[PDB]
């Protein structure tokens, strides 16, 4: 009833390319994992669903079919996914969630609305409502942004409504430690937490995708994190990873005794690579779950 896993985010490939290309790239990802030692250490693949971005984003294969392909080249892995609920009518959301569960997904993270909208503002099913209505989904997740306004009220409402895990935004500070200490004090809510850590490549200083992914205009806690990302991208490989490891240790040490099931979520926003997987592997060598 807990996952207690390491999850690697694997984005579906472009529709342009066809199923034969996606499979070949998956065979390459497996070789990358084995060259770094990650094969048995990654229990789940997390496949994000679709939704002014410095990288284009083109039409992708449906999460359902990319899972079919992932299963072929990674025959032991299990699967999680992300689904936006706020823009699908209730009956259509039911069909979509049923398919994902039918196709063997162990857990689904329900996602709400972007920065331009307020809570409840989609014309479809709000994630808070979805957690109640589809209580169908054994492992119902949710996004957790430790730095975001009113998140203690928001995350708690979702736990009340039935969220069983929370998947964090990319963590480039120790704010999550502050959040769950307060959260475990104010509430009896103890959901499994998927701490997300993302490899920052050199080109981030040129392109700024991770800057764009984590932005929050007048926050300052995020600006602290934004300064961290720029520091990482300006760092040569060894100094960068030790910087990341220093954060990882600080986060793991300050969370693991707080009473929440702790899982991991590893992603590479510019795509998987040996430098990312070597960085991931250094992390698990400090702490990994089971
Ligand atoms: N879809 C995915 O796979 C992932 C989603 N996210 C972020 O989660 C957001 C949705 O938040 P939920 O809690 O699921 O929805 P929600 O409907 O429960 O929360 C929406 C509220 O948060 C604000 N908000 C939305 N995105 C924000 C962001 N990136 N930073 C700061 N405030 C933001 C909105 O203005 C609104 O007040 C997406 O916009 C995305 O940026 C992060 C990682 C993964």
């Amino acid at each position: 009833m807990t996952l207690n896993t390491v999850a690697l985010e694997l984005v579906p490939s472009n529709l342009d390319l066809g199923t034969a290309h996606a499979l070949a790239e998956l065979q390459k990802v497996r070789k990358l994992a084995v060259d770094a030692g990650l094969d048995g250490r990654i229990r789940h693949i997390m496949i994000p669903g679709m939704i002014g971005r410095p990288v284009e984003m083109k039409p992708k294969l449906d999460v359902l079919d990319y899972w079919e392909l992932v299963q072929r080249e990674l025959p032991d892995v299990r699967g999680l996914c992300t689904q936006v609920t706020s823009f699908l009518g209730e009956r259509s959301l039911r069909r979509r969630l049923t398919a994902l569960i039918q196709h063997g997904f162990e857990g689904i993270a329900f996602v709400g609305v972007p920065r331009t909208m307020t809570d409840g503002e989609g014309a479809g099913v709000a994630p808070t409502d979805a957690l109640s209505t589809f209580s169908l989904v054994k492992h119902r997740g949710v996004i957790l942004i430790p730095t975001r306004d009113d998140e203690l009220s928001r995350f708690g409402f979702k736990c009340k409504e039935g969220a069983t895990f929370g998947m964090t935004q990319l963590l480039y500070s120790d704010a999550i430690v502050n959040f769950l200490t307060e959260f475990s004090r104010n509430t009896d809510h103890r959901p499994e937490i998927l701490l997300s850590f993302g490899f920052v490549p050199k080109m981030e200083s040129e392109v700024g995708l991770i800057d764009w992914l984590i932005q929050d205009p007048d926050n300052g806690a995020v600006a602290t994190e934004q300064q961290f990302v720029r520091r990482l991208a300006a760092s040569e490989p060894a100094q960068k990873r030790a910087q990341m490891l220093d954060l990882y240790k600080r986060v793991i040490d300050g969370v693991i005794d707080l009473g929440f099931p702790v899982s991991l979520h590893f992603e590479a926003p510019y795509g998987v690579s040996a430098p990312a997987f070597e960085t991931f592997a250094a992390m698990l060598d400090y702490w990994a779950p089971d």
